[PDB]
Formats: C-alpha cells, sequence, structure tokens
C-alpha cells in the first residue's frame, strides 16, 4: 500500500536530502512503503511555501515533512492548523503551543541556562542571529532578569556579505573594552564558522576566554581551527557518536557514494539530517500502528483547491495527528518522547567541552536533572 | 491570504489592510512576487521591503534620542511581543554602545490566566532590584 | 608555514614580538597575523 508524503526542501540542502533516501531504504519495511513525493523550494518567500503546500493538497497527502525558516513559520503552522494536514520537521520549535505539528529537534533554552549556573558566570555576552529566532534570546534575558548577571546580547545577524570583517571586528572590540571575556554564540552552523573565523584572526582564544557554541551540531563545525588554542569551548550535543546505534549509522553512511548522497563520506552527521534520518522512523511507525488497529484512511478522490470559502477538513486527518503523536521509538537522538503538544521530553542533550585531543562529553541535561557530573 | 487571494481575483488596483506580527511575512511575500502595491498603517517592517508602503513612522530613532535627552543608563523595559520585536533589537545594540544596563522583560505571554499576581511579582523583581525608570511599551490595551 | 602554525596555538596576542628576516617582509601574507596584535617587525629592501 502507498501513503503519500510531503517534501519541502530547501535549494542546497543536499545533506538533509541524502538523509531522506537513507531512511527510504533502510526504514521502510516491507510490510508498506510510502511515496516521497519530493519538492524543491526556497524557503524564505512565502509565496513560493504557499504553493508547494496547496499543491501537496492538491495532489493529496497524508503527513509533510519540511522546512521551516522564520520568515515562513506562520504559513505553515496556521494552514495546518485550518487544513489539519499535520506536519512533521527538525527546524526549530514555535513560540508558546501551536498545534498539529511535531518538532524533532528538542528545545535548548533550559540547558545553556542550565549550563551558565555550571560555571557560575555573571557577564556572558550573547551572540544571537535574526533567521535562527529570537525565542532562545527572550528565555535568557528574563531569567537573567530574575538571577541578575548581565547579557550584552548584541546582535549579528544583520551583517551583509560585502563587510563582513570590519563590523565583526568593530563587535569585538567593543566586548574587549568592556572587558568581556564569556562569549556565547548561537546561530546556524553557516553563521558559526565565520564568528569563529573572525575569533581566531582578532586573537579571541587564548587561555581566559570561554565559549558557548549554542546549536545542536557542536562538533558539526569545524573545531580544530579553535581546538589548539586553550579557548575553553563548550557545547551542546544529542548525536552522540558513543552509542551502538549511532555507530553502526556511521559505517552505513560511509558506505554510499559520494555522486549518489551528496555528503556521504562523512564520519561526522549534521544535526538536522541526524532527525531527518530519526523522522522518517517516527512517520513509518505511525502508519505502521495505524494499519494495525485498521483505522481506514479515506481520502478524497480529486481535492481541488486549497482556496475555498471556508476549506472543509478532513477528520481523518485527526486519525494521523494522534497516530504521530503517540509514537516512542529509540532513534539517533535517543528516547523520542512526543507529548500532545509536539515537543520533546525525556531527551539527553549532553554537554561536551573542547580539550586539546577532541571534543569530550562531561555529562548529559535533561528536563529533570540539569548538571550531572560524569567522570579530592 | 484567503483575503488577498480573492480580492486578486477581483481585479484590485492597490490593497489597505493591516497585519500583525504573526502574518508579517504573508503580505511581504506576495505583494513583493504578484507586484500589487501594498499602503499600511501597521508596524514598519525590519529592513528593506519591495513594493510595501508602511504609513506608521519608525519609532526606534526618537526612542533612542529620548533616553539621551534623559540622560538615563538604568532602565528596565517592558516590551510586548506582538507588536513586534524590532524596538527590543534596536535598544540592546546600544546596550552594548553606552553603557545602558537594559533590564528587558517581556510581559505579553502573561494572559487572562492569572491577572494581578504576576504583574506585582514583575514590579517586585524591579523594585528589589531598585529599578526605576520603566519604559513599558505595547499596545494601548496593555499600556491600560 | 610556521606562521600558520602559530595563528592556531594562538601566540600572537599582546605581549608575543616577531621578526620575520627574510628581505620580503610584505611578500608573505601579513593579513593573517595583522589584527591580532603581535608586533610584527621586518626588513624590507623593495621600497614602493
Amino acid at each position: 500500500n502507498s501513503i503519500q508524503i510531503g517534501g519541502l526542501f530547501p535549494r542546497g540542502a543536499d545533506q538533509e536530502y541524502s538523509a531522506f533516501r537513507v531512511g527510504m531504504v533502510q526504514f521502510s519495511t516491507s510490510e508498506f512503503r510510502l511515496t516521497p513525493h519530493i519538492d524543491n523550494l526556497e524557503v524564505a518567500n512565502s509565496f513560493a511555501v504557499t504553493n508547494a503546500f496547496c499543491s501537496q493538497f492538491s495532489r493529496g497527502v497524508y503527513a509533510i515533512f519540511g522546512f521551516y525558516d522564520k520568515k515562513s513559520v506562520n504559513t505553515i503552522t496556521s494552514f495546518c492548523g485550518t487544513l489539519h494536514v499535520s506536519f512533521i520537521t527538525p527546524s526549530f520549535p514555535t513560540d508558546g503551543t501551536h498545534p498539529f505539528v511535531i518538532q524533532m529537534r528538542p528545545d535548548l533554552k533550559g540547558a545553556l541556562l542550565s549550563l551558565i549556573e555550571y560555571y557560575q558566570w555573571d557577564k556572558f555576552a550573547y551572540l544571537y542571529d535574526s533567521d535562527r529566532g529570537l525565542s532562545t534570546l527572550q528565555a535568557v534575558l528574563d531569567s537573567a532578569a530574575e538571577k541578575k548577571w548581565q547579557v550584552t546580547a548584541i546582535n549579528v545577524g544583520n551583517i551583509n556579505n560585502d563587510k563582513k570583517d570590519e563590523t565583526y571586528r568593530s563587535l569585538f572590540q567593543d566586548l574587549e573594552l568592556k572587558k568581556e571575556r564569556r562569549v556565547i554564540l548561537d546561530c546556524e552552523r553557516d553563521k558559526v564558522n565565520d564568528i569563529v573565523d573572525q575569533v581566531i584572526t582578532i586573537g579571541k582564544h587564548v587561555k581566559g576566554y570561554h565559549y558557548i557554541i549554542a546549536n545542536l551540531g557542536f562538533t558539526d563545525g569545524d573545531l580544530l581551527k579553535i581546538q589548539f588554542g586553550g579557548a575553553e569551548v563548550s557545547g551542546f550535543q544529542i548525536v552522540d557518536y558513543d552509542d551502538s546505534l549511532v555507530s553502526k549509522f556511521i559505517e552505513r553512511w560511509s558506505t554510499l557514494e559520494e555522486k549518489e548522497y551528496p555528503g556521504a563520506h562523512t564520519a561526522t552527521i549534521k544535526y538536522t539530517s541526524a532527525l531527518t534520518y530519526d523522522a522518517v522512523q517516527v512517520m513509518t511507525e505511525a502508519f505502521r500502528n495505524l494499519r494495525k488497529q485498521r483505522i481506514e484512511i479515506s481520502r478524497r478522490g480529486n481535492a481541488g483547491d486549497c482556496l475555498a470559502n471556508p476549506a472543509v477538513p478532513w477528520g481523518q486527518g485527526v486519525e494521523i495527528e494522534r497516530a504521530l503523536k503517540q509514537v516512542q521509538v529509540e532513534g539517533l537522538s535517543g528516547n523520542i518522547k512526543f507529548d500532545q503538544n509536539g515537543k520533546r521530553i525525556n531527551y539527553t542533550i549532553n554537554i561536551m567541552e573542547l580539550k586539546t585531543n577532541g571534543p569530550r562529553k562531561i555529562g548529559y541535561w535533561s528536563e529533570v536533572d540539569k548538571m550531572v557530573l560524569t567522570e579530592t
């Protein structure tokens, strides 16, 4: 039997597209398959994301996989609440509680608050970015209002590609005159290498400075550039290579050809592509448990237009979203426990420092326990 | 979206309307590609945007000129999410430049569930650290 | 090759001093250790 799903992928997001088909070969058990139906679009213009969304509604899809930027987040979460066609995705979690949307990516905002308590800071400057979002900034302003440590939260996402090197330097010249020796970066990977290369030239990576790269891919950025210098670079990582299943995947991921899967011949896997790999398990676990209870999925024969005076929902989608939520399976990330909101709980974030021979774990964060000291 | 496409079917020359923080991008994406012009009294979009004309002027310039005129350096700030986050981004850049110890605390997530208990606790955490200069900044109902 | 292994091990802050001592001082790339704060003297005969 063939389940039609929908794939919204960014232009140039090849490794996220490559980790999709790896889940398609391996995780599609022989009892049932699911038709992939990938569409290509630019994530920024919400004209385009509107276009392929109704196009998947015109073809008819039971669950949609995609990526949303901050620019087009409220096109998706508003549509899926009004057409009941649920949405599973690795992007950053929305503000508050939006329904019908399954966030594969874990929330992070407690752990960064947890880690500053661990190292006992007071002066952490927090360099953020716009297109990742602002919700993490809002959590560490009021909590820094509550426990009273200064936050010199400076935007850096405004910078154009013509005049990068001047403004990054005039940034860190201002943290020098304020005597700021603790910096937190919070960006997508493509910006984090750009900041840390402007660090390595202006020379802020000696003993005495401390960093927290604070996205989920901590080893995914290159850390041979600031390795040997003496900057204690902590991080956060969910895709832990010490596990058997991940070490089994790296062996599988290395055995795939370069022209067939771009970014296959690597020893490390990006956190977006890793959650893309775990999402295809969670999607397939849903339609498996959908057929075992034999809940029949009635589809309109020719769906038509999404632009209708009020567009009628179809209540088999209500069956789908409960099947998407009621899944507890293991993955690369850990114990996938979804609430009714679409978030994750009972997940481990591995606090991982940087000693000179390479990245080393020093504990784990969850919602239950904040800082655990894994070995007078 | 539905009001936009239905009016684009009716043969309109320009579109006059409002937009909140939620659907700020849907109009600026559509009117950019479809080349219909949009004049609006809503809040101004951060950065440039094609084919959209904001009637309401900017504000962040005057709020940075006013604080310099009162010689402040220690002031709280009670923003609202749904007007935008644009003004909060502006003063925190100026927080680095002139030693403003801004204590910016959200207020918009607080809703009709817990009204009087939470707001007094908000003023307590300003008073216990002795904040005197509270630039609250929001729509008129949250002002009231 | 030496000065790139300097820039990774971080010996180019205020407090270190260098003398590249061949005759081509601007001929080597000096945008790598420029902004850091290492007072890099040199020697040059081909004066522009």
